[PDB]
Parts: C-alpha cells; structure tokens; sequence
C-alpha cells in the first residue's frame, strides 16, 4: 500500500511543478496568476495526477487569493472534484473545510459548489492506512476538525443531517469514532440541536449499529455519559443525597436480537470495558450479576463438577482384561489390556458405568449443542480470541467433547488406544473446570492472570528452553552412546536424553550419578555447565520475569475480572430460558411512565 | 431491600404526579397553587404513598414560595409527619433542615412545627443499606449537615441536647460516626457550648459507650485529638521542649467493666488501630508493655515453650509394646502396637511419663479455663475473626486442648487409633507456639505475613491446584493401569496416584521413571504436560503472586503488629492477676489533684 500511496504523492507534487498554473497556485505567486488567467488560451480544465484543478492545490495550501481569482476566472471548477483512484469524491470543499479557513468555504459555497459531494476515495475510508477518518462530507469534515462557524455555515447552505458514507456512518458515529471527546461533545450537542428540523440516534449503519452502541463498541466514556444526559431523569435531591432515575431502553435491549452490553463485552477495543465502569452500567451488572448470575452460574459449576466426578469415575472403573498373550521379552510391563464391547458388559458393575459412560456421552452432546450456535453465531475468531467471552476455555470444551465421542467411536468398534483419548479428555476437562472460577474474586484474576502467562512468557520459555534442551541433550546422548545403558540409562537413546534433560531443566528428578562406576569425564563437565546455565541461570531468571510482569499486568487482570462477569452475565441471560431471567429494572407503566424499564440510583455527593 | 425501596421511590413519584397539589408544589407553578390554595373544596391533608403532605413536598425541592402559601392556607402541616414504614416520623422540619436553607426553617418554626419529632422510619436508621446516618432529630440532622445558624436557630426555638435515638446515639455520637471530621469539629465545639446550660459526654448509649469510646471504636483520630485537648495541661514549656500532662481517666479505664483500648483493639474498624498511635495512648501502651507486657510475654512464652517440651517428651516416650498377632502378609510393615492400661504404667520411666502426661492433661485444662469464658465474653465470632486478638492461634489451642482431653479419654478407656490425635495435637500446639512471635519485632510482622497467606493466596492456589491433581491424577491413574504396579508403584491406585501428583506438583519426590522397563508413551506427553503447566508455570507463578502481595501488604502487616502488642498488653492486664500490674501513669492524690491519674509527656518541638 504505502509505495503506491508514496508514488501518488510524488507523482501529484510532480504534475504540480509541471504545470506553471498549478505550481504558482500552490506558491501564490500572484503576477504571474494574473498574466496566466488573463490569457484565453491556458486551459483552465488542467489536471493533476489525481485529476485535482487548480482550485485543489490553492485551497491545499491556504492560499485563498489564488482560490478566489481562479473562481472568478472560472466558477465552474468549484464544482469538479478529483476523479482518480486515491481521491475519488475529494472537491475543494473538503480541503478548505479540513484546512478551516472562512472566508474559502463561503466563496466556494457562493460560487455554487455541491454540498452534498461524496468523497468516496480510499484515502477517506475508515482504514489503518489512513490516518484519520473524517467521513466522505464536507458536513462530517467540518465536525470532526471542531469548527463551530464552518458547519453553521454548512447548514444554512445546506448539508442535510441524514447523510450517510459506504459504511453507512452519519455524522454523530463518525464524531463517536473520532479522539478527543470533550471537544466533540459540543459538535454533539450541536448537531442534536440541529436533528431537530425519526431521529438520527436510532438509526443504524451496515454494521447495524447506532450512536450509542457504536458508543458502546468503541469505548469512548466521555462520549458516554454525555448521552446519558438525555436517557436520565432525576427524581428527587435530599441533602448530600439524590435519587435519580436511567433508561434501560438503550442499555438492556430486550427486544433486540444484538444487546448493548453483548457489543461491548465481545468488542476488539481495549477501552470498551470501561463502559461496563459507568454509572448506569455498573448497578445494572452488578444487579443481574448478584441476584441471578452468580447463583445459576455456581449451580452450574456444581453441576459441571458433578459431571466431572461422574467422568473420573467412569474412566477409573474402565473395562480391562488381563493379557493373553505372552510376554516371553523383557522391558515389558503391561499385564493388562482392553475387554472387547461384548464383554465389557456383562456384570452390575458394568451397567453401572455403562449408565454413567452414558450421562458422559449425553452431556458431551449437550455441551455441543450449546457451544457449536455460540461458534457459528458470533465470530469464529472473537469467539477463540477474547479472554473475557472465555476463548482459550471454549476451545478446550470443544476439544474435549470432540476425544469423548472419539472414545465412544472406539468403544463401539473395539479398536485399541482409548487410553490416550481418556488421558487428554481428563486432562482438558478438568482443567476446563476453571472456566468457572471467574465468578469468585478470589479465584477470577488468578485464571487470568495464568492464561495470561499462558500465552505470554511461557512461550518464549519453551523456544528459548527447547533450545538449551535439544542442546544438552545431544551432548548427553552422545557422552553415554559409548557407555553401558545397564548402568545410567537416563541418555541411552535420543528420545530418553531429551525427555531426561527436558526433566532435568526443571529440576524434577535428580542428576544421573552412579557412584559405583566411573562415568565419563566429559558428563561432568557438560553437567556443571548445564546446571549453571539452564537450572540456575534460565529458570530463576523465569521466575524474576514473571515476578516483573505480575506487577505490570495485575491492574489489567484487575481490571478484566469484573469485564469478565458481565460477560458471564450477558451469556447466561440469553443461553437460559426466559423465565429464570426476569427482565432487569422497574416497569414504568406499572407508574405511568409509558412501558419503558428505568434503573433507580441513588447516590451520595458533597 | 433495594426493591421495596425502589417501589417505594416509584410510587412516592407516581402520588406526586397523580395529585395536582403535590405536582404544583414540586413545580413551584404559582398561580396553579394560587387556584387551588383558594378553593375551599380541595383537602389539604391528602397524603402520597409514604404518607407526606404538599408542605413536604415543597420542601423537598426547595420550594419556598409553595411552602409558604401552603402554610398560609394550613399552618396545621408543620405538624403532621409522613405516617409509612419507610418514613416512620419525618417531617417537614426534617427535610428543610437537610436541605439547607434558612428562610424555610424560620417559616417552619414560626408556625410551630415540633423540634423534638423523631424520624424513626428504617431510611433514617444506622444501616448499611442506608448511604448516610444522621439521626432522629433536626437538632442531629443539622449538626450533620454542618450549617451553624440552622442548628442556633434550634437551640433558640428549643432542640434540647441529651435527645437520644433508637441506638441510643445523642448528637455527639452521631456527630463522631460522620465523615469530614475537621468539619465537624466545629460543630462539636459549638454543641459542647451549649451543653453547659451530669454531662453528655460521660452518657452512653444502648451498646455503651461515651462518645470518647465511640471515637476509639470508630477510629477517626482528629476527633480524637480534638477531645484530648481538654483532657490535657500543659505543664510547662522550656525553649523547644513542653512537658504537658495528658489525663488517663478516659482512655486506661481502671474501674470500667469495659476499657477504653480493649475497645479500641477488638474493633472491626480498619482505622481504629490508628488512635492506638495517638500522642495520650502510644507513650501509655509503650510504658505498660516495656515495663510489664514483654517480660511477662516472655515469661509465659518460655512457660509454653517448657510446656510443649514435656508434651513432646510424652508422645515421644508413649507405651508400645510387640505385635502379638501374626502378619502373615505382604506389604505390611507394622510391628508394635499401643499397650493396654493395665500394663502402660509398670516402671519408673512409665511413671515419669505418667507424671508428664498428667502435667500435660492439667495443663490442658488451664488453657481451656483460660480460654472458653474469653469466648463467652466477646463475640465468638469477633474472637475468632480478629488478627490482631489472635483468632486462628485461639481456635488452634482450642483444638489442640481438645486433642489432648480426647487422648485422656482413649488412653483411659482402650481403643486404638491415639497416634493420630497425637499428630494433630504435636502438630497445633508446635504451631501455637507461634502466638508468643507477636511480641518481638522479628518475628511478629513475619508471622502476620504468614497468616495473611493462609487466609489469602494459599486459598486460591489450593482450589486451582486441585484442580490440576485431579486431572492429572487421574490421566496418570489411567495410563498406568494396564502396567504392572511393581515396576512403577506411583500410579498403581487412584488416592496413591492422587498423593503422587499431589507431590510431583510440589516437585518435592523424582519423577517416576525406570530406566530398565518400557514406560508408555502417552506418560512421557503428559508428565511434559504436566511439568510444563503445573512444576514450571503455576507453581513459579505462586511465588510471583506472593512476591506481588508482599510489598502492598507489608505496610498493613507493620501497621497491624504495633496494633498487635497492644491487644497483647489489653491481654495481659486483665487475665493475670491485679498485684503483677501496678495501674499505670501519675497518681495525682500524692500531688493534691484530686484522684486522677495522669501521663505526663515531654516532647520537643521547633
């Protein structure tokens, strides 16, 4: 992208110093301007690389007398826009608003040139190439460079407030997206009191999203609570006190298929959970959290452990028969082996883990009735991606009841390897019972912060490990290929020196040292060398990076855990059934208030 | 609670907008009132939902044009107040004096509104639900709010001092449970003026205690130093130094069944221990445990030190005698067995044991002598809930005292099975000695420190170790159950496989790995698993949480020993006997000032 932008750039600055009207426009140079324009044989219809006019360049360069005696010269450029691809909508309306200067967008607005002009270009796309995203109106330009007078000026020349761009954003969404928001509050403010002459904040873009959700999404709070100015009512101030009465119409979003707070727990954005920290939100959340979400989400971790009990045992009580065929070899010590499915099957015992294979077979189904719409439904990528919708705990789940019905494919067609399909089903199903720990502070921030180092200094540990491993254990392997295996058999093969160095890294089993033999000279060496460098050295160092990243990410986890349980919070209200989820609130029409739902805060000030 | 009272906030709302009286008395629409204050049809005693009247409402939103023609029309209003559970006995009076203004408090207690009304509703009570607590009374309410001529006009239309409330709480108390405390120091400066036309300083309430005793429960240290400026006299000053002379008669409390600093330590406030640092009572409690707390701490240290020795002694010298029943079989390794009664005491090293053991079960009896009416006396929660009194050393001697009283019991009837009661009793009461480490500076914040990991990141770790044992455990319970058990014994059933993670988590035994045998495959994949996720992440990452947790508690754990030592001395002034502690400070009979006692402070100064 940037060489072909880079070569746009200095092909337009090229085709501005060929032509001598274009290159005295940009430098206003204004004798010459006189004697160019008094000529009747330039041609005033001249166009760059891009296809700019010359009342481009004078308007890209402030240069308002050039501008001015080119519309006198000809007014009919006030109406041609750029026509190539990088700037394919861009008039010169768009460069003297984004440039704010008065007195250019009040020639050019009396020369006659389109408000309603649609810079439909690449560069005005909402785009990580680009640097900003203005919008494609001189409207949305002129509200988002902050200009009070320029878009009054705009409206009493036209600029209908209903205008939207190829993403079907209108002016108050790009104003949303745009940094500094106190500064656009007034634009805001400003633009609401002109929507007065449907309403512009209800009505969606292609992404289907409105003001306040794309308020939501984006994270802006500022931006937040300015629009909650208008969705609260307060009732009463007694004292340091008052009592004050939010709409949830815009909040909870019952009716609507996409919820506001759905948006903004599974939104890309860093700053969208401090939505989740504002004064309307927080008691909402907290409200649905401590009277229906923790309680049905403890039901439902209890019920998930029961089922883990039910799997454990199922996979201790396995059929196993002894083995019929004869050893006659040493190194072997397997004595017993699978019963085949006609046999599995023949005592009490055996219909009591037939009962119980069977609730773990059923339950692995319902697991995948409830997470594979979830996978469908929301993106595959924001599904496994975010931590605070559960990710990483969601593909483990899945990768679980996938090896339950591959063991029950195996049980049913008698082939042999169950044994390693039960052995990462307990393993990933036990350790997905953690899912559940982000309901309990004690337990939320430390699952966290362990996934958080899941894929974070674990990783380069391993690379930066599994270096120092295949290292040593080669020179291990290659120090005791001449020796007795009889004798220290810890390096007798490659795979063994792997696994025995990979175990000695972490100082699990102790250091190989037969002291009723000689061992080779070279091993102690290599050992001194491996014991300094990679027990002592790497691995403490280990622990001195995790002990400086806990510090610097606990506010994060922090302040992740109660994003986390609204999340929990928002899954729970619409996977349940809609009966043990009352809708959150206080019915105003039980009040007379017109069949809206409020939220009642009261709060305490002075 | 929130529910009823957001219905009863909606419907209060829905009555004011139902009547017209009361909607105009919110609205301040005049000439509306004027109407309906004309005609003689409409009831001026009609009520809203809680039970208040127009004149309320207008007090509510500081209407004073509507109130005062409502008192034009019925001056009867000012006396009747809001008759509703919520709203049990608030006036009108109430209302204008939270809100401030003195105009309507004027009008009010012109037309004579009762000051000694009490609002006992439940929003006016002491509660956690409740955001603020002012009191029953417009004297107490205007001493809350802090406006000084309000609370002078009450004292000139009446509002007489020693009112008290539910709790008992006089204005002083209530006062003292404010925020703001330079704030309201003026006010308690303003109502000790008026208390002088028996004193209300030296009342308690229901609980109690003296607002002296209520600032040391509650903890506010300026109100503290506020009221031990008139419990000081400066004796004289020389150049930078004074030697001032503080009284002991409100803070030792020598004849009170119920002492000031006993109060002050067995607080569940976090900023109590802090008056523990005033300038009266930090040189008091450091001159009573320099003097007499740490070697009568020491003392009684040694004494159980001494006492532990002889119990070890015992168990170590306990009477076994040979197995007199056959073995006859494999993995048992059991030879001795516990003698009978008859034959335990038969030598004279069986009677020095004897001895012993009736000098531990004595010993056992004093502590619960000592101990089980100090449960009886506090709260048994608060005594077991306190660090700073010692409440899981208390519920661990407890334990241990009970441990031994059960071994006295299956030492005299014979049954066997004391070995295991003798290991939880070794083990507590080696761990009790620990309570005597509060008193040396060395030793007492480290094992604060300890306690707080106990009771904070061992939890979590447990629960989310657990989990891993459990998995884990039985991944390797399976892939070693088709293996003979002889050649790899860590894994042969499911609680030795259990206790075998459980220890491989720790990496405290080797890794189960025979060199002369073929392992399976799948052991290798999930002991690498295993020392990648559990040896290497978690258990690194528990030292990296501690690590984090050490500097941020490690000033709560300094503060909180130096609040410890106190409780200890409180402790140990009124369980040991009155001749071994002298009462401390200056007796002033001897000097002629009149049966006080008094500390005398030379500080320096400039």
């Amino acid at each position: 992208w940037e060489q072909y932008r880079d070569r746009v750039n200095m092909l337009q600055q090229e085709r501005i110093r060929d032509s001598p009207l274009l290159q005295a426009a940009k430098e206003n140079d204004l004798r010459l301007l006189k004697i160019l324009l008094l000529n009747q044989s330039c041609d005033f219809q001249q166009r760059g690389a891009v296809g700019e006019t010359a009342l481009h360049v004078a308007a890209l360069y402030d240069n308002l007398e050039a501008a001015t005696l080119l519309m006198e010269a000809a007014p009919e450029l006030a109406k041609e826009p750029a026509l190539c691809e990088p700037f394919v909508g861009q008039t010169a309306l768009h460069i003297a608003v984004m440039n704010q200067n008065l007195n250019l967008v009040r020639a050019l607005l009396a020369r006659g040139a389109s408000v309603s002009a649609r810079a439909t270009g690449a560069a005005f796309r909402r785009s990580p190439h680009n640097l900003i995203y203005y919008g494609e109106h001189p409207l949305s330009f002129a509200a988002c460079v902050g200009s009070e007078e320029i878009v009054r000026l705009l409206i009493e020349h036209g600029a209908d407030i209903r205008a939207q761009d190829s993403l079907g954003n209108t002016v108050l969404h790009i104003l949303i997206l745009q940094p500094n928001k106190t500064f656009a509050c007034q634009m805001y403010n400003l633009l609401l009191s002109y929507d007065e002459h449907q309403s512009l904040e209800l009505v969606p873009n292609h992404q289907g999203l409105t003001p306040f959700k794309l308020a939501g999404v984006e994270g802006n709070t500022v931006m937040f609570q300015h629009l909650m100015q208008k969705r609260k009512h307060v009732q009463w101030t007694c004292g340091p006190l008052t009592s004050t009465l939010y709409d949830l119409t815009e909040i909870d979003s019952w009716g609507e298929e996409l919820s506001f707070l759905e948006l903004v727990v599974s939104s890309k954005k860093r700053e969208a959970r401090q939505i989740l920290e504002q004064t309307p939100v927080k008691e909402l959340v907290s409200f649905k959290w401590k009277k229906y979400g923790r309680p049905y989400f403890c039901v439902l971790a209890s019920l998930y452990i029961l089922y883990m009990i039910c799997f454990t045992t199922c996979c201790i009580y396995r059929p196993l028969k002894l083995r019929d065929d004869n050893r006659t070899d040493p190194r072997d010590i397997t004595i017993l082996q699978q019963k085949l499915l006609q046999e599995a099957y023949v005592t009490h015992q055996d219909n009591i883990r037939l009962v119980g294979e069977l609730v773990t077979v059923t339950g692995a189904v319902i697991i995948l009735l409830l997470e594979i719409p979830d996978i469908f439904r929301v993106g595959a990528s924001r599904y496994f991606g975010q931590t605070i919708l559960g990710g990483p705990f969601h593909v483990i789940i899945i990768t679980y009841a996938s090896l339950v019905l591959l063991t029950m494919v195996m049980r049913l067609t008698n082939m042999n390897g169950e044994v390693v399909p039960l052995s990462f089903a307990l393993v990933l199903g036990w350790c997905s019972v953690m899912y559940f720990a982000r309901g309990f502070q004690m337990l939320g921030p430390f699952t966290i912060m362990i996934q958080k180092m899941i894929f974070g200094d674990l990783m380069r540990f391993c690379w930066l490990m599994a270096v120092v491993i295949l290292g040593f254990a080669s020179a291990f392997h290659i120090t005791f290929q001449t020796e007795d295996p009889n004798n220290l058999g810890e390096f007798s093969d490659y795979p063994t020196a792997l696994f025995s160095t990979f175990e000695l890294f972490l100082t699990i089993i102790d250091g190989p040292a037969n002291y009723s033999v000689d061992l080779p000279f070279m091993y102690c060496i290599t050992y001194a060398a491996f014991a300094i460098i990679a027990t002592l050295l790497m691995l403490n160092l280990f622990i001195a990076m995790m002990g400086d990243t806990h510090w610097r990410v606990a506010q994060e986890r922090d302040e992740l855990w109660r994003a986390q349980v609204v999340a929990t919070t928002v899954m729970l209200e619409r996977k349940m059934p809609r009966f043990l989820w009352p809708r959150s609130g206080i019915c105003g029409y039980e009040y007379g208030l017109g069949d809206r739902w409020f939220l009642r805060v009261e709060n305490h000030h002075d």
